[PDB]
């Protein structure tokens, strides 16, 4: 709990759970206000919208080649 | 109600009432999530932060050379 850091900020109103892909060092999360699932590097450099036109994403998890979401 | 337009969007979360200075043609509004009062031209071009470190702005009005906020 020492080195606090802000990785991503902006249009993240109504954020949902955050998921880490350890094998790829990639963060995945869902934004309900825009209805998208975004991903980005752990260093806070890259960010892109991965899935569009969702209603209310609640859960998401990365395993092998796939992202599962509820 | 004909020509709908978006002037400003960004770090507005807990947006409060808007107000207009007709003589100078600049909009004023307050953002509670950041505790600021901002200005902007009706053209939607110039935007800046006018007051800092507010707690929960509720009302504001511009008359003459002064701006009143509660
Ligand atoms: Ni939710
Ligand atoms: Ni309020």
């Amino acid at each position: 709990g020492t080195s606090l850091k802000i990785l991503f900020t902006g249009n993240l109103q109504h954020l949902e759970v955050v998921t880490l892909d350890i094998q790829e060092q990639k963060l995945y999360w869902a934004v309900t206000s825009r209805g998208v699932i975004e991903r980005g590097n752990v260093d806070g450099t890259e960010r892109m919208i991965l899935v569009h036109h969702l209603a209310h994403p609640w859960g998401l998890v990365v395993y092998g080649s796939f992202l599962y979401y509820s």
